[PDB]
């Protein structure tokens, strides 16, 4: 519809409605009123105070800024202290160091003790470095708001936004100085399309260049790198949604898709059809943070996926679900069923005293030589790709994670077919196996 | 029944009996009479002549020599002339170059034209040579030709005599000059326990070492490997042959297994407790000699063995039969079905042409990001190992041998189950399955 009328148009999905804007307000006038009556000093950072929060996310951050001549222990406790004078609820939270979180007249706070350092250099942690980051770009972003909520709103409906290990998608932040080093939502999608994964971008010098890694330097701290938490799949998806952008642009790139919403006929067929075995792994969902939660679904995932692979069963993608109660590992397996029969490897010819060993241990079917070594027939104890999870996670729930493994050990259940679909995952399944609309 | 009390019984069956000795003896006195009828200069060379044969291989080595200062043409032509003159049928037969066979008094006889050389050093093939290996054999042999038949009865016996393509073994002259290096039967098998791949026996020179591959040094010529033709695994098995018949002797050694006979019925229920598909490529017999045909097997095994590698099928072994009509590839798989999906690479997720290319392809799932580079979900032509070795020898025949495959392009049958039971193959099948009495 041009480019420029889909983004004219796309603001009103990304700038936040009107009661959205006054319930921040009347939470900020009276955050400032409480803390102001107590005598602290702060300052109000992040997207609420530069007024590039995405609609739908307010929540307000402020820095608690504490003399130089503190000690560490003294501006913990004294931090916390103010944190809970001031929110109306409140609970001692934890990212590196303790802060506050909280609610004032109805909208999300944070408030995070910190020092109050004149010119960086003397930072400690992210936590001192985060009011630079503020006054760095106050002022750099001024009439670039909108910009800023565009690539919010653009990275939210494709699923990446947010640096949390969930998504593994772009900050906030990494969101601003993208928009200052390329001017606007449109220029930053221009140029994605030819970002690769060594491309480092240098804000404060304005420069792009390879290196390593996908590198966004802190224009605040030059060893710090903005897009840390992004993972490569989802920089190439970003890379792929920009070039796809720029070639049709739509209103739908803004839009999440309402998810597939599909019959459990439809996917038996699917099923069928593909030949594979579609199984998963049924257990209860540790009592953690996703922050720790969605590292170890990973790893076990992996870890089974790995176990798939040497076990000659030949995984094609793996996914994972928490539901409130349940968690789950989702397989698909180009094997539904192997022999019994397989081939363990012994020794050289040569090397007598392990040939004796080798050829010692009662088989039902008789070693060879093949290419100057020992071979030998043995039975496996299990056949099918199920059968050979369930010997897994029953041994090795160890490896799976410390919660993850710790619930499987309790309990675990393999679950396949008509039964695999009443469970809360087959929006997961037809996305593991490319099921179109 | 002690060592040197079943050396003393293996004799009998490997001295060849009365009627045999005789039989030869009144062919060489024939072939003598006829040979100096005519003036031609010859020496009978061989196991014939050095009372070493094996019994039941009776069979004379007649190398005319004739003058230095014949041509390479006159030599052959009047070579094969004489040989042509004194045998009773005679064939025009080819090794390196042509030579005589035929027959004298129901004795099978080689006439092979060569030179008159005195002293080596002067040789051009193999043929020149042969005349040289007979005079060093010569009376280092005597009193100890029974010692080289109970080796030759030894190999025979256990399928390992015969340099020949089809048994890839010890030749008559690689076990005459071990009988001469380590003086006896005996000595040559409590030896032959620490061979290894990499041992350099050198005759000449009374010298073990070690090289890059197993070599016999022929005393004639030092670059002559005499071991040039046996196989690695059948060097293997007789290292492992010589270590069993030493730690437990027994006549049984020099006495071949009657082959297993199993009925239809045992083989259908291993291969149903193993769980494998097991299966054949039928063919019409090319109509070559042994030496042009196995190599030809043996490629043709292999290149699809490793079609059902590649394939994702898992093959485990191979084994060919060639009858006199028909010739069989016979294969054993892990896998009877795969997965009708697959996923089949695509490219970086940088390279913007090459992937707009992959992703313009029709398919019934969508593609997806895995580490930096696109995948696609497509569908296999055939889902079983007896679809794609049809799918293959149908296609690919130009690869299996030139008569091999050119027969296999004009006609083969995939054949399993109790059909494939139905062909002389269940010997071979039960040895590639390793099946015990
Ligand atoms: N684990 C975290 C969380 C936050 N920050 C810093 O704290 C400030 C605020 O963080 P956040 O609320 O995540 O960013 P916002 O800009 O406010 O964006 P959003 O609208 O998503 O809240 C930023 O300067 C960021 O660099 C950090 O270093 N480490
Ligand atoms: N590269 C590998 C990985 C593991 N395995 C086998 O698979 C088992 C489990 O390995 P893993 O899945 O990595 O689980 P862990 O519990 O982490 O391994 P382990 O029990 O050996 O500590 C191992 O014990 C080993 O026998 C293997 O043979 N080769
Ligand atoms: N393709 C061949 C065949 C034979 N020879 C030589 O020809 C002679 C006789 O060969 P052969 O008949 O194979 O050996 P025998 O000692 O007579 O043993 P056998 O009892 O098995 O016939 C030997 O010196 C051997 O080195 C050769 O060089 N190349
Ligand atoms: N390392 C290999 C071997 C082969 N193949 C595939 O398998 C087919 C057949 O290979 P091969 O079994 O070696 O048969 P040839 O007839 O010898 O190969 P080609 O038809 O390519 O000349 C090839 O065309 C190729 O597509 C492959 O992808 N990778
Ligand atoms: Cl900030
Ligand atoms: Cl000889
Ligand atoms: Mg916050
Ligand atoms: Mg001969
Ligand atoms: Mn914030
Ligand atoms: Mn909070
Ligand atoms: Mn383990
Ligand atoms: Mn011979
Ligand atoms: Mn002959
Ligand atoms: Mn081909
Ligand atoms: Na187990
Ligand atoms: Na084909």
């Amino acid at each position: 519809m041009k480019v420029e009328e889909i983004l004219e148009k796309a603001l009103e999905l990304v700038i936040p409605d009107e009661e959205e804007v006054r319930k921040g307000r009347e939470a900020e006038e009276e955050l400032r009123r409480r803390l102001d009556e107590l005598g602290v000093e702060y300052v109000f950072v992040g997207s609420y105070a530069r007024n590039t929060w995405l609609k739908g996310s307010l929540e307000i951050d402020v820095f608690l800024l504490f003399p130089e001549e503190f000690s560490k222990e003294e501006l913990r406790e004294r931090g916390l202290e103010i944190g809970k004078a001031v929110l109306d609820s409140y609970e001692i939270r934890y990212a590196e160091h303790p802060y506050v979180h909280g609610v004032v007249k109805g909208v999300e706070v944070d408030v995070v003790p910190c020092y109050k350092l004149k010119e960086p250099k003397n930072i400690k942690s992210a936590v001192d470095r985060t009011p630079f980051h503020h006054k760095w770009l106050e002022g750099r972003i001024k009439g670039k708001e909108n910009e800023v909520r565009l690539l919010k709103g653009f990275l939210k409906a494709n699923g990446i936004y947010g640096a949390e290990y969930k998504v593994r998608g772009f900050s906030g932040y990494l969101c601003e100085l993208l928009i200052v080093f390329y001017g606007s939502f449109l220029e930053t999608v221009k140029n994605a399309r030819r970002w690769t994964r060594r491309t480092v971008i240098d804000v404060a010098k304005g420069e792009v260049r390879k290196g390593e890694e996908f590198f966004v330097v802190d224009p605040v701290d030059e060893k710090r790198n903005v897009a840390a938490n992004l993972s490569l799949d989802n920089l190439a998806r970003f890379v792929h949604l920009c070039r796809e952008f720029m070639e049709a642009p739509s209103l739908g790139f803004f839009k999440p898709k309402h998810p597939l919403e599909i019959e459990p006929e439809r996917l038996r067929k699917i099923v069928e059809e593909r030949g594979t075995a579609v199984f998963a792994v049924k257990f209860r969902k540790p009592d953690i943070v996703d922050d720790n939660l969605y590292p170890q679904l990973e790893r076990a995932s992996r870890k089974i996926f790995e176990f798939l692979e040497r076990e000659n069963f030949m995984p094609l993608r793996s996914a994972f679900k928490a539901s409130e109660e349940f968690c789950y590992l989702l397989f698909e397996c180009q094997i539904k069923e192997i022999s019994r029969v397989f081939r363990r490897m012994g020794p050289q010819f040569e090397d007598e005293r392990n040939v004796k060993k080798f050829l010692s241990r009662n088989r039902a079917f008789r070693p060879f030589i093949e290419n100057g070594r020992w071979w030998a027939f043995e039975m496996r104890k299990f056949t099918t790709p199920e059968e050979g999870v369930r010997s897994y996670a029953s041994t090795h729930w160890h490896t799976l994670g410390k919660n993850v493994g710790e619930s499987i050990r309790e309990y675990f259940e393999i679950i396949s077919g008509e039964k695999l679909f009443k469970e809360p995952v087959t929006a997961e399944l037809c996305e593991m196996m490319g099921v179109k609309d």
